[PDB]
């Protein structure tokens, strides 16, 4: 698994493969690891299992609602009952989400992070895709769909985890 | 253990094998680890423990009962109760399940995933079984009850854990 | 990594994939794991280190020559000195090889199998690509070249070890 | 693997499975694991690879000629060399072998052993036999053919390492 | 520990060995691992600790008299609690019970279990004693009592944790 | 640690050695492994950790108070809450027991295990004591406090982590 | 495995049981571990595999010519080559043998060992022997084969591995 | 350690950190892993210890030697002599090495290996350069030099074995 | 991860790297490891997840609001719940904290400790800090910021798990 | 760690060091580890988290008050809730104390201790210490302080987790 | 173990400790870790087996023989027989080793390494030391042995296998 988001020109977007590995069998190749939520104003990625994020979109729109939407604040309020509940924190998963404010990650360890750019890599392949990314970002005036793209594929070329099989929502603001 | 689902011409089946084993020795090889459920309109699979397999599908039922009979949404209701509740969390099994509408799998870490094809292959046979469907699948018209009768014959052949003795549960729905 | 070998209507085929991992991270996927021998007269495979497989290989052909070429007799005692050189047992690899007498592996444990139809299929993914090659071989017409293609490529997409390069060396007698 | 042998009323015989297992895989099914030697007067059997005791076989009808076909000197000597040689203390395998005198077994720490009605089970699933064989020699008339054969079916059935292909050489001395 | 059960002519009986093992040393020879319930209309025996079994039965007794005596629904409720009650899963034996309906197996997993002939072989010895029973039972007109005696002597000959100390408890209903 | 009980001619002792070991240092030799419970009625001693049992004797003499003093029963009462308990089940001890009706051991795993003479020999000297017993019951007139006292100081001399350290708790009812 | 060794009274034994083990099954009941050496002067036992004693007790006679039938100097020599030879190292076996000198110990340490009044008793059942012949030495007349004898059957009901089948090699001198 | 090799416009490069670990330690952060050998001809690099590599870089410029330069007929006998020698095979490091010619890695194993598109990248860090290096060569018109360069610092802030001291041999041939 | 804690001429300073290593690779190189507490009146740093701090940290300032500040007293009841709270004995996290008072460590275990000069150096570079500190704190006159700061970038240069990214909160109260 | 208590002359001390470790690596080199209690008429010594001594310490002082200083029956008092309460189960410290009356331990397991001499030497240097003080008291007529003193001295010497720094508190009775 | 080397206002120096620690215990603390070579014109240092490092610092003169006291050249040939001999390739030490013409290290791998400023540190106790000394040497204008014997008794007092005796050779050249 790997997913990527990168922002650029008012514009920020998050791709992620389709693998779902079972042990060293290929369960399902054209897995939806983005999705878009919160009225269509925020995107999102997870590496893990399908229901296991599922459940934490749908508690992260819940903070979003009662913070009106504030990304920072409904992430720290997303993390702080995923340590907390009993039955969160059996949960395991990695979050990627992102706005027009900024990126950030959030794991079940209750770890808020927003990255130096706000270039996130995660999954198995992340590290593959970040330096990849890091490559085209400064070296390139490519946007950041062509970036997210073109480094997720590495990462799948490399990481035994990660396929070709594409899912990208873009959002832009400008 | 090796379970089979295939899903063509308005039919879908669940197959699977009878092999119990303990260590290196056979304990029991007429298992029936294919069912009903949900006043025949639904058919299962299980791979693991019998007793795992109906705690959890009469459980899958109740979720279909407070969902209609939905099956992904009840699905995920599931795996969610799974990997949540301390006692259902020691259960070690990999559920199968289909219906008219679409066939997934179900795990222990809730992780909730429909194969492409609505190609369903699990066990420690899985995977023989899974390359001998998609061969059949693509290069023949035979029905799904011809694939997953002859992929889990091959499947028994390969498999040291998997026997020739066969369990179906058809649903046609044309 | 993947092997198959088919023999039918007088022809017999040897085909690999090209991916070689190193952990969780893939090294090359234009490795060539299928060659000729015996002045073109043999074709073989190989499911390990390439370094291991040229030097059986080589000794394989002198086994050939001592033996004008018998493919049964030449296999056993090339298995006698793998087990039994302290040099040669420390190789670890996987060999595939045919004629056109018969198809047959051979191993480090000394061990030389011919499979029931001459139908090989070794390495991660072999068992993969056998349930496939069984399936079509019983159901369709198709030559060696299509079924140990179309196999492979099926256990290019369960393997994650296997990639869809491929390398083939048909042997047509008739 | 399973192999038998049983000695009743001037015949004794020899049988075993044809299963050649590659980890939890099936490699081939047929294998023969029993065949003749010193000129049709011995019968003899292996558990492990084919090359291992074809070595071993031919050997020993080699100190069969030094002995002039004495079946317990011989093995002692094939015994000695085997535990003694640098290159046949490399081979792992359990040789089972009778004629009209006894019925004895060889292993490769030089240990000879001759059960005590003459009742061999060796294999991963000769306990299994020797338990079915045990029974039926006590208490029914049938031949030894009919009691190796019975017992290596339920062997069959029992390890997953045996299967049910026979391959039978009875000896007639009365 | 070694329990077998056998059902023919209108009897049924259940043998077990006496062997208690405390690591590699015999703790007790003549354990009573068989006796009968309900009010001599059902005889059972166990595998494990003696006073893990005494409170299964007790319980199992109570079962049968909410459904008047009825085996198998009983066996389910038994199961059912077993795996549910904190008290109860913390209990580790393998129950064997049987009347003049049927003959089963009960486990701490909930799973019960009719094996094919009512033919049940548990305990460490299990396998050993259900070689012997099946070869006897197709092969002889033995009565079960003869079957399931022999059986277990065969079995502790084998198993290592199995004596030759019996206890039997017979059903005749013809 | 090694513990001894010996019953013969109306007369039943316990026996213990004092030594404490802490990994391969002595910690204390002048332990007291034995006592009196249930109003100098009952005899009894332990192999582990010294408050471990002085919680499980302290509650097996209040099973006592519910059984009128009931040796049998009472200690299946404490072994069914000694698995039972989550705070019972972490203690770690070899509990010996007898009174003028029988002697037997309690254990762990919730096991009763009465010995065939009524000679319980617990510890990591046990199995040394139990075969000097088992010598002098058979073939001397000695009293069961003289066989108890030279069995353990036999057990001292050949368990490392046994001392000749004593202490003796008669009970006489001829 | 169990073997003792009594000298008392111008006599001197050595006895052992016949019980050979694979994993936790019964091999063979009737192994000789007992034998004589050095044109009967000697007796001698072993602990291990067969082979490996034959090999040990025929290097042991070249040791007794070389010295003269010196029992503890061909020890220390047999101990001085086991220990150095590269070949011998791999053997793993415990060795017991005596004359009418005195009885000692050799090991694949090197470490050659007397007990205190010549009572060897190896094995994993040798502690369990050593006590019950301690014990009748010390309160019993018996003859050093009366004390063998019935320490090694004690050792056979308590021991798993060690059967009662017996072999002796008496030698008396007096 | 991580070590890059780019080709692009008639110019090749070897590039590689100076970070030195022992354990959790850094033991020298300015070593030169890259160096030209066959009299400025070629260039080289190596992941391993230091005297490793300049033992096999002499005796490849030996084997350049006898091959008149043909560097990969050179690589080939060296990697022949690496595997074969006793003295060699202990020797354990990753040869990078390019000429004019093409580029190519060679290892301890004996396997010769040339990247696809003459793009090597090894060490621990090495497939975090490929992930790099492979998004520059395809998504600009950046010199091999300069593709090196950075790939190297980007995998040096992501291997924590690798650092941003660099050692750079470029060869223009155009 | 390395933390630093110097305190001179009434200044007292924690300084913290910003690198966060997963296996082998960083995964974010300007973690915030040092922060303020108790409204600017405490300083402290944490070495560990993110989150784990985050919770002990808020704990921390509510038993300072009940012991009114108290550092040492508050830090003893935030050891003893860490250790015996089942949520917060999860956690896994190395915290430092000081004040105008004095300087102390608390760990998991419940161990508080004051390091001699007040001179703490915690993670995985800690031990590297300490020795660096050590040496200027008595052979300098440098201020404590300027000790924990080349201190800080001494253990960069040698913990692998190190960077030079700093933060610091500095404390005077002279 | 290490501490000692010897009692001569109408005089008892108990002594400890000072060294704390982490891992590898000394924490603190002036640890107190001896104390003072209940109004100074007691004295006590803790090998462990400081904090968990000091709360073991705190309520030992209330079981005195309710005991009237009762040293025996408190140490027990707190021995049982230390088992007993989940909070305090999870405490990992060795106690020692004294008074005038007598000198005993205190573990976690709720085991109470008196040495035979009163002659307490506790933590990883303890048997060190033990063995130094047993010297000395039965061979000089040095007074405890000084025995305690050297004993502690020769521990540190030896125990790589001992140091020299001491902290005693003696207790005058006569 | 430590051991430091340290080279300035030209003077080198190594120093070391005289700790032998077995598991938890000192065995000796008077260890002499550095000596001189090659007729005085060279110190060196070594971190393991005593005679592990006579053994090399001989053939280390022969080396420099060979090559006139060249420090590098013979270091590189040190390190190739090291890795290569099957002899030397058990040995593990740490060996250190100056003149006046630069310091570096050998090591079991091959690896020969000097470090940035002819600074090195090895032991269990280096990194310790190496901190310390790189503190010193860029703020003080100690002389090089002021830094070594500074840095090592840093050292002894983190590292609990490092001790305060000391062992120096200064080599003077300026």
């Amino acid at each position: 698994t790997t997913i990527v988001s990168v922002r650029r020109n008012g514009h920020v977007v998050i791709a992620g493969d389709g693998q779902a590995t079972l042990g060293n069998t290929v369960m399902k190749g054209n897995v939806k690891k983005v999705r878009r939520l919160y009225n269509d104003k925020v995107i999102a990625g997870f590496a893990g299992g399908t229901a296991d994020a599922f459940t934490l979109f749908e508690l992260f729109e819940r903070k979003l609602e009662m913070h009106q939407g504030h990304l920072v604040k409904a992430a720290v309020e997303l993390a702080k009952d995923w340590r907390t509940d009993r039955m969160l924190r059996k949960l395991e998963a990695l979050l990627a989400v992102a706005d027009e404010t900024a990126s950030l990650i959030i794991t079940g360890n209750g770890d808020v992070v927003q990255p130096e750019n706000d270039l996130i890599a995660i999954g198995s392949g992340g590290p593959y895709a970040q330096a990849a990314a890091r490559a085209l970002l400064e070296n390139t005036e490519l946007s950041a769909r062509e970036i997210a793209e073109k480094a997720l594929d590495i990462a799948g070329d490399i990481c035994i985890y990660t396929n070709h099989f594409h899912t990208i929502e873009e959002l832009s603001y400008k």
